[PDB]
């Protein structure tokens, strides 16, 4: 049966910089040689990570937390939020004066332009303020939105949209996801149409959002200075990015 | 009464040291395209070898491949494609002597030998996995710069049996392919003839060697603060250095923030 490994991105592929590990371009390079198949499973948008991407010829992955997945290429699965409930969400984060960022695959947009909470905590992301669009989410399959309002403004969003969760990444912004779906889900998915069994799936991670992947696969990996919680729940713990982790643990497990 | 236009090289003037990108940087950006100014950057590098950087700045406006794929608001400008003839002819030869090539367009990369060592090295320094394979990538695609694997003992030859061609090397194993008269500074010259910008309204900031042409080039040239002497030599007004809100506190100097 054949083997396949998913990595996630941050401080799994790329360290602290954001920078490609030389040892990882050579473990995904022997790995392939190897006749295992490699991809992605990330909470990034499909857009976030092309860079990744092209720089080492993945074009399978699990994007948006299993919300849209890629086999060779090609759309194998997807589920974007209802559109219904996006409107909902503009209109009444419109009424509020809170902008919202739509995320489809390929691009984003906002809801109201050159706004302060946008250009702060965007730039935290080191990316510039998105170009304008408000009715951007009606003719597009919009995975995500960004909700730019304080944690002390949230709890009305929170109480309307149970179908929601959202996670806050800065003072003045935070991620709206899709109740259901996970990366998991995304993994089973590809293994199916792969013919590959659990047993034989791999998975490098680093944060609280990689614990329901590494206890999924048959190997779930954690990187060295990931989350206790992270590492818990992980049939192995290998070094920090930093430290060729990715290299030594593919190296130990004897995938490469 | 006309448009400005400002050029920026990668590495050194949008991205610092560690290959990051300073928050005033891309304040500086925002507040150039809020007034009117056009900002584009200029390289050597394919397209999508810094997509991720463009897409950072919201910049869509290039001169990539040092001058052979000029884009401007999204739209190609200009584009000038290496013979096809002279490609095959470089190829061929090239392989007697088991020197491998990589053919480069817009959108991919691809060489003429898998799993070559010199490739690989090379390559990985650059931050990219060896190129799949297609020996005749060129014969049916736009190529507009290609690289050749040799040692500089080895390149004479080359050099001397392609005058169509300039090699020049960046790697121990590896050296650029570029048509014989092409360089950034040539790109950025009918991007503004094409636009209709005056030269007295072109800016560009720099830091390497490979910016000096550029800088000398243009109507105001702006070397970084580290950047290497001759480079400030040719600069017209040097500015902090890229930890150091460079690029924000030189574009304020020049007035155009």
């Amino acid at each position: 049966g054949r083997k396949i490994v998913f990595f996630d991105i941050d401080g799994t592929l790329l360290d602290e910089q954001k920078q490609l590990p030389l040892s990882t371009i050579e473990a995904v390079r022997r790995l392939k040689q190897s006749g295992v198949y490699v991809a992605i499973a990330t909470g990034r948008a499909p857009f976030m990570f092309e860079h990744v991407r092209k720089q080492l010829g993945i074009d399978s992955f699990v994007s948006f937390n299993g919300q849209y997945v890629v086999f060779e290429g090609n759309v194998l699965y997807k589920q974007p939020l209802r559109r219904e409930k996006v409107r909902a969400l503009t209109e009444e984060a419109h009424k509020n004066g809170h902008p919202l960022v739509f995320m489809d695959a390929e691009k984003m947009r906002a809801s109201i332009g050159d706004h302060p909470h946008i250009h702060v905590s965007m730039a935290s992301l080191k990316f510039a303020h998105p170009p304008v669009d408000p009715l951007y989410y009606e003719n597009k399959d919009i995975y995500q939105a960004l909700l730019f309002c304080r944690a002390e403004e949230e709890e009305p969003y929170v109480r309307n949209y149970p179908e929601f969760r959202f996670v806050r990444w800065h003072d003045v912004s935070t991620d709206v996801l899709p109740a259901g779906g996970s990366k998991a889900e995304g993994i089973r998915m590809m293994i199916e149409k792969l013919g590959i069994d659990k047993k034989d799936v791999y998975a490098f991670g680093d944060g609280l959002n990689d614990i329901e992947m590494l206890s999924f696969v048959g190997t779930g990996v954690a990187m060295g200075n990931a989350h206790e919680e992270v590492k818990r729940v992980a049939d192995f713990v290998t070094k920090p990015v930093d430290k060729e982790g990715i290299w030594y643990g593919l190296k130990q497990l004897q995938l490469i």
